[PDB]
């Protein structure tokens, strides 16, 4: 079988978080169950001084009475063994919006032009994820490359996603 025990899963080794730091455009998503961005997704990744990851994350998302809005989210880091793999503390500035703590991992990524995120919130009883989302983002607005286009298909393909992913449209909703 193709192992998509999320233990097995490949990260990005070495992952620097200071060069990750900066503007992600998100192109592509998988969504968890439940409320989520939905689109107008934009994350901006920094690094303190002491090595402390945070990002902010702009995205439009309508709440469970439909109803339409710009949310304003933050995200902080907490580093693991894993220089990929953190826990990710978020909330919104709009009291109304979701907070929670989530698995935040740095599948791949060239720090420069594209990356692969993933979170499993759920592990099934066979080690797969029972609910997981995951970006594909890109310092670039625009298309990728076909030669990056091959890496994340390969990349969404190792997380069993292939085929699980939508495109999203940046319209400036939220600015
Ligand atoms: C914080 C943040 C992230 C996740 C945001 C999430 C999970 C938003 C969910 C918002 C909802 C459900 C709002 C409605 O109440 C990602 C991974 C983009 C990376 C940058 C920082």
């Amino acid at each position: 079988e193709r192992d998509c025990r999320v233990s097995s899963f490949r990260v990005k080794e070495n992952f620097d978080k200071a060069r990750f730091a900066g503007t992600w455009y998100a192109m592509a998503k998988k969504d968890p169950e439940g409320l989520f961005l939905q689109d107008n997704i934009v994350a901006e990744f920094s690094v303190d001084e002491n090595g402390h990851m945070s990002a902010t994350a702009k995205g439009r998302v309508r709440l469970l009475n439909n109803w339409d809005v710009c949310a304003d989210m933050v995200g902080t880091f907490t580093d693991t063994e894993d220089p990929a793999k953190f826990k990710m503390k978020y909330w919104g500035v709009a009291s109304f919006l979701q907070k929670g703590n989530d698995d935040h991992w740095i599948i791949d990524t060239d720090y420069e032009t594209f990356a692969v995120q993933y979170s499993c919130r759920l592990l099934n009883l066979d080690g797969t994820c029972a609910d997981s989302y995951s970006f594909v983002f890109a310092r670039d607005p625009s298309g990728f490359s076909p030669e990056v286009q091959k890496i994340v298909r390969q990349r969404q393909e190792e997380l069993c996603l292939a085929r699980q992913y939508r495109l999203i449209p940046h319209n400036g909703y939220c600015d």
